[PDB]
């Protein structure tokens, strides 16, 4: 069976449940403002309750200092002693990445619009090569609208699938944990429709140049 | 005069470990959550009895890593979380290693300085724990710069001066009449250490500033 489709780059190993916030929208050449990461394992995903996170989980959240003020503030970031998006910061996630098993995806809701070419444009100010340039990455948006075969706000998912409010709404820490309770829903479509979906972060657009 | 001078991030820190000092444990999970001065300055003051639990900054830089020991656990050490080295070796987890140390020094960097460390029986666990784990790598220290306090003590001081028990669990209750979350993991106990150093911002921050002491003096818990 299936003899001419197969997945387009294996299995994932590792999903990297990610969210970020920024200074603005596309249009104003926004910089990452915060960058949330959950690591996860794929054996960890291999009304009803809300799940618990799987309990190997590598996390990673970081404030991080823009040029220029948003719409989070800048001066806030400042006066925390918040640094830049800077080559220090690649060599922490080129480090981080490199604990979890590979093929790793990203997965982040809207990442396709928003926030995976912010990402390439944030790394591509960098002198040292992308730490993203051998990861994939899915946009959970799609893999939700395919799972529930409506808003896809990550809220009104959360809300739809689980029946209770959200904890801590429209922002990246508390996001990048409900995001991972929504792909925890039905574990295993999720994986497979990641599988089948993953697409080189070197193939993304930077947002702006 | 203040041995440091002021520190200006605190980086609470908790871990899991196969087992107790004279099994020569290993970390199994280390987690981290480095909050600025300002930050905790910032929290609304406690008032009531009991104060609210305060809520966390709105900036606090997290890691928080599983870590594959070289040994199994020691029989209940990974019950209540689940963190057994089969279970972490299933998951894919790396050991201890020379990247995990460039990790934790690039996390560091992105802190004000000087930075330190405050973790709940650090002085006789974690820190020596941490110190051995690090000595095995072939990285300079990556906390050769930062410094470290105990939070017992800490809450020691400042329990004493608003007036029993100094676990964290037992502090936290008797802060803030209820019970802490995710009890007896790094992960919870963590977020309890520093919910409980939020209790007094002002006054945990002075005896810190006091108290603190570099990392690099802190013994190994064995060789």
């Amino acid at each position: 069976s299936m003899g001419s489709q197969t997945l387009p780059h294996g299995h994932m190993q590792t999903l990297i449940f990610l969210d970020l916030e920024a200074t603005g929208l596309p249009s104003s050449r926004p910089e990452v403002t915060e960058l949330c990461l959950l690591a996860v394992h794929r054996r960890a995903l291999e009304p009803p309750p809300v799940p618990r996170p799987p309990r190997v989980v590598d996390k990673l959240s970081l404030c991080i200092a823009p040029g220029k003020a948003c719409s989070l503030s800048k001066a806030e970031l400042e006066v925390q002693g918040r640094q830049r998006f800077d080559d220090n910061l690649a060599i922490l996630l080129r480090a981080f990445l490199q604990r979890q098993p590979q093929p790793c995806c990203l997965v982040a809701h809207n990442g396709d619009r928003y926030d995976f070419p912010l990402l390439q444009t944030e790394l591509a100010r960098l002198s040292t090569p992308s730490p993203l340039d051998g990861t994939f990455c899915v946009d959970s948006i799609a893999a939700l609208k395919a799972l529930e075969q409506k808003s896809y706000s990550l809220g009104s998912i959360y809300t739809r699938l689980y029946w209770q409010a959200p904890t801590d709404s429209h922002t990246a820490k508390g996001d990048v944990l409900t995001l991972l309770s929504i792909c925890q829903w039905k574990p295993q479509a999720l994986l497979q429709w990641v599988d089948e979906h993953a697409r080189p972060f070197s193939t993304v657009k930077p947002m702006y140049g």
